């Protein structure tokens, strides 16, 4: 089971080569579609795809209104954006079912809470970490460095 048995649109609205990060880490964010604290999650995100894409590594970004509790100028980033989603409730993606189902906030139902929630995706494509928010560059670094080689050799 890896996030490669999920198809997904990108943001211009067609289906997302999902396949092309096979054998590679990867990470997944949710991100607010409309306005979004561009400080903390979003300069981890930025900080680690620059660190890190020159050797496979990508992160992703679902756009997801479900946090917001029609605003400013639009998610915005180097990385790749994939079309809006839920990831919670009746109609969530089942890539994010597969993912929480992995890796539950303990408790929390397993439901997304925040925004640039992300999980760390191994070079098989399983889900190996789920972070929050607020984890730092290094803190996901200290689990990342040891697959940009696969976790192997
Ligand atoms: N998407």
């Amino acid at each position: 089971k890896s996030i490669y048995e999920f198809q997904v649109n990108a943001a211009d609205g067609k289906p997302y080569d999902l396949s092309q990060h096979k054998g590679h880490p990867l990470l997944i964010y949710n991100v607010a579609s409309r306005c979004g604290y561009t400080k903390g999650g979003y300069e981890t995100a930025t900080t680690l795809y620059n660190k890190y894409k020159g050797q496979g590594f990508t992160v992703l970004a679902f756009p997801c209104n479900q946090f917001a509790g029609f605003a400013c100028t639009r998610f915005k980033a180097d990385f790749p954006i994939m079309a809006k989603i839920d990831v919670n409730g009746s109609k969530a993606h089942p890539l994010y079912e597969f993912m929480k189902a992995t890796i539950p906030g303990l408790f929390g139902t397993k439901a997304i809470k925040w925004n640039f929630t992300s999980f760390l995706i191994d070079r098989h494509g399983v889900p190996v970490e789920r972070f929050s928010p607020g984890a730092s560059v290094e803190d996901i670094e200290k689990k990342l460095l040891p697959l940009l080689g696969g976790a192997r050799i």
